[PDB]
């Protein structure tokens, strides 16, 4: 994955509406920037219940927002990146369908999970209890199979039926994406839910010898047609740096919350060691099209003795304090749990989870680019926006608060704004000087300063985060300095939005 900033946006949601203006606000106003772009489903279709999540037919672009041309056409000059969604799909797909007409008679029965699939002998309380579950209840639904009520294995909704990871079928559905994926010119591809997609009696059906066994098995299909695949999951951290070891990239889904902490309380012991165990062949990113997720510093929620990487009342004490400093537009957005450590995500757009100080999220964006692994950019943060509490009344979806629909319009407007275009000669920074593509080091002093310093071969940067010198939702002390060397000597700026940095 090339070593440069990505965006994350949907196609509809950016510019007027379509793959094509997507593509063009990308090359017009943001040239330089985001030399990448994550596309999010634009699959039919893509306004369902799950925002382009639950595709009926995962192989046609929606023809609402274009055709898997424009996505070639993007391809000539972004890498794109494109959601895989291996581990289920539609129980309105015209397969499912045909197992629900025929039954065992359907050429797709043995593509679809059932209860008999994975225990053909009986389970046990214990086998059962033990799937590891993203959702309540048990992973199973009633359908009806010819005339034979059948129980389909469902991870999520039950309008989302598990496929056969090993079936013959199965790989052959998930070897049609890859070969369109590959036919469009896409460089990477994101496993949605890929730990789920291996299942084995006995065992919790997440993440387990077989599930990276699938993973490497669609890593070698990727790397014959060009594709490289990106892991998501989210987990208790231990997990994730031990998945992160096993696979060629996670997501850094702790530094989000871990920089919320710092700018809030000013200890950043917990970044230093995140920043010393953390895996490095990441994706960075601060905001996603989820909320922002907290289980990722997480007390193990299935055994809550081993403790996150804050204590258990600072994790409550950050929910609290998006809470406070969103003056409970989060509350609005976020369902109530009875307690903060049973949350799994916080909604609201990072911006507002700071209070919209300006400082803090320039910092944040600088430690998350100075952190090895490559950074992505949600459009929304791309925009420093606010939560949009419109379309949350208007939809009533949570997650809602942080996905805008920004028109060509809204989004010029936007950038006049400083911290904006802070962001943007930061990423251009990030982009340009070669230091990045070097060696990575870094020193701490106790609790009070951390300096991230990577060397290349014809330039250095160092950038010194001290979060203890701004503390309050409404301080604009900087609170991050840089110092680097380039083709003119020797430079520094001590204040990222009024003094962005320039390379010579
Ligand atoms: O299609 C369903 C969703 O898939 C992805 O989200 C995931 C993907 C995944 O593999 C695992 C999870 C985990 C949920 C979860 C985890 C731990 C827990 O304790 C409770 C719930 C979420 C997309 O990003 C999201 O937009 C979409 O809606």
């Amino acid at each position: 994955m090339k070593n440069k900033v990505q965006l994350i946006t949907y196609a509809d949601r950016l510019g007027d509406g379509t793959i094509k203006s997507m593509t063009d606000i990308l090359r017009t106003r943001f040239d330089g920037v985001y030399d990448g772009v994550h596309i999010l489903p634009f699959f039919t279709p893509f306004d369902g219940a799950d925002a382009g999540f639950d595709p009926i037919d995962h192989t046609k672009v929606d023809e609402r927002l274009g055709s898997w041309d424009d996505v070639a056409e993007l391809s000539k000059t972004h890498n794109i990146m494109v959601d895989a969604i291996v581990n289920h799909m539609s129980w309105e797909s015209k397969q499912f369908q045909d197992v629900l007409a025929k039954g065992e008679e359907s050429e797709y029965y043995p593509m679809f999970l059932t209860m008999s699939s994975v225990f053909p002998n009986g389970a046990t309380e214990e086998d059962l209890a033990g799937i590891y579950r993203p959702r309540p209840g048990l992973p199973f639904t009633h359908y009806k199979f010819a005339g034979k009520t059948r129980l389909v294995w469902v991870s999520f909704t039950p309008q989302q039926v598990d496929i056969d990871t090993d079936s013959d079928k199965g790989w052959e559905y998930l070897m049609s994406i890859f070969d369109q994926m590959a036919a469009s010119h896409v460089s990477y591809i994101r496993l949605n839910a890929v730990g789920y997609g291996a299942k084995e009696a006995g065992t919790s059906c997440f993440m387990t010898p077989k599930t990276f066994k699938l993973i490497s098995r669609l890593r070698e299909e990727g790397v014959k047609r060009g594709l490289e695949i990106l892991i998501e999951v989210h987990s208790y951290y231990k997990k994730q740096v031990e998945i992160a070891s096993k696979v060629d990239r996670v997501y850094d889904f702790a530094l989000p919350p871990l920089l919320l902490h710092a700018l809030s309380t000013g200890h950043v012991e917990p970044v230093a060691h995140w920043t010393d165990i953390r895996p490095n062949n990441a994706v960075t990113v601060l905001d996603t099209h989820d909320g922002i997720g907290v289980i990722d510093i997480g007390s193990d929620q299935l055994d809550r003795s081993l403790k996150g990487l804050v204590p258990d009342e600072d994790v409550d004490n950050l929910v609290n304090t998006i809470h406070a400093n969103t003056h409970g537009e989060s509350q609005a957005a976020t369902g109530a749990a009875a307690s903060n450590l049973d949350l799994y995500f916080v909604n609201s757009t990072y911006y507002s989870a700071l209070g919209c100080n300006d400082q803090h999220y320039i910092a944040a964006r600088a430690v998350q680019f100075f952190l090895p692994g490559v950074p992505q950019v949600y459009y929304v943060g791309a925009l420093a926006g606010k939560n949009d509490m419109e379309l949350l009344r208007k939809t009533n979806n949570g997650r809602d608060i942080n996905r805008h629909y920004y028109s060509t319009a809204e989004i010029d407007e936007n950038l006049k704004r400083p911290v904006v275009k802070a962001l943007n000669a930061l990423a251009k920074f990030r982009n340009e000087l070669d230091a990045f593509d070097g060696t990575f080091s870094y020193t701490t002093d106790d609790d009070t300063s951390i300096s991230f310093t990577w060397r290349g071969e014809t330039s250095q940067a160092t950038l010194t985060f001290e979060p203890k010198r701004g503390l309050g939702v409404d301080n604009t002390t900087p609170v991050a300095m840089l110092e680097w060397e380039d083709s003119a000597g020797d430079h520094r700026s001590d204040d990222l939005i009024a003094n962005p940095p320039v390379v010579a």
